[PDB]
């Protein structure tokens, strides 16, 4: 009857909403990777304020000539 | 079967709330996949900074 | 029924795994706040560049 | 019955999406440290920024 019409309905929507899981499921992962380069990006900027020092050391230098 | 057919309605109103649910949660995601842009080119500026540092690094060694 | 009760259990499910997604719709709203951020950084980083060449220029006349 | 066989079918998959909502949900939590991330490389860039006002400082004095 239309019931089973409908309780098939139910079964596709299911596996539909599963589908773009899956979907969302990498978008996630790929943000997740992008956290990775993110976090390099922090780590060579504390490198170059670490140099930004040695140019202000050898800057000192030159001030007292 | 008016109750059931009433309770399967239900079941199919519930899984259209959550298939808007998915597309709110995908249009935020590609949303966001705008950043993979702007940190690649954040990358490149850093790059292009490092260098710079060492053509003032070298600078003040000739003057020094 | 066996078949009342099943039906009982997977509308519960639904209305729970819908109300779990409107804290996951929030949390995601609010990760949107860092396209400003990252905007703001990249402007800024181009702004020290410029800066450390205007060092340079400085240097040379030195 | 067809019908309740049909049904254990319905609870399978809604245990499916049930599920992914826990994987979405994990890699949402992990995602979440991004927004410390850029905090910290704005700090980082407020830190630079001093760092070369002081170079053109002393650029400025010589």
């Amino acid at each position: 009857d239309e019931l089973f019409s409908d309780v098939q309905d139910i079964k596709t929507a299911l596996a539909k909403i599963h589908e773009d899981n899956q979907k969302i499921i990498s978008k996630l992962e790929s943000l997740l990777l992008l956290k990775g380069e993110v976090e390099s990006i922090k780590k060579q900027i504390n490198r170059q304020n670490i140099s930004i020092s040695t140019l202000e050391g050898h800057l000192s230098s030159i001030m007292i000539a």
